[PDB]
């Protein structure tokens, strides 16, 4: 499948993609203000998930470090990246379907539409001001807003036993970003599409 990948945003970030134990495609690539990068990801790839970071630094060997999202200090990425990150999640051809999704259940960084450029299915966004919005205890100092388990690290938040409820943190990522997952048990929000679907995603797509 085809994958789109396109920033808005009127500031640079590094785009990345990955299955948690490998790249997709080269995994990552810096992209400014209005630029567009186009990946293939293999048929049949389960746990699929795109990512922003924001404020980077690399060397000319690929090393650094960045402020959201950092994945082990590598532009390209093979493992997900640390919180806070808005996230693209998606599955490809599961028995003829694909299954694709945002979640706010690792934090906020940046604004993000997650569409079909193919048909037969509809998108989804995440595009309010969670940032500017969030509350004191969840902002992250290198910018974007934390989920709850990231910082507090207690079973109710982190869904440990497999039982756990909204929380006044969860209820503020819905409030402002209904069609996102806002914490483990959430109420589904995943779209099917039609097996082989093409897609894009969108930075800052307001």
């Amino acid at each position: 499948a085809t994958f789109e990948i396109v920033n808005r945003c009127s500031y640079t970030v590094w785009a990345a993609a990955s299955k948690g134990d490998a790249a997709l495609d080269a995994g990552g690539r810096q992209l400014n203000s209005g630029e567009s990068w186009t990946i293939n990801v293999e048929p049949g790839t389960n746990g699929g998930k795109i990512w922003a970071r924001t404020d980077c630094y690399f060397d000319d060997s690929g090393s650094g470090i960045c402020k959201t999202g950092d994945c082990g200090g590598l532009l390209r990425c093979k493992r997900f990246g640390r919180p806070p990150t808005t996230l693209a999640e998606f599955s490809l051809n599961q028995y003829g379907k694909d299954y694709i999704d945002i979640s706010n259940i690792k934090g906020f960084n940046v604004p993000m539409n997650f569409s079909p450029t193919t048909r037969g299915c509809r998108g989804v966004r995440c595009a309010a001001d969670i940032v500017g919005q969030c509350p004191a205890k969840l902002k992250a100092p290198g910018g974007g807003c934390n989920d709850a388990c990231t910082v507090f690290q207690t079973s109710e938040y982190c869904c440990t036993t497999g039982k756990c409820g909204p929380t006044e943190y969860s209820r503020f990522f819905k409030r402002l970003c209904p069609d996102a997952f806002s914490y483990v048990l959430d109420k589904p929000t995943t779209v099917t599409c039609p097996g082989s679907s093409n897609y894009r995603v969108t930075f800052c797509p307001t």
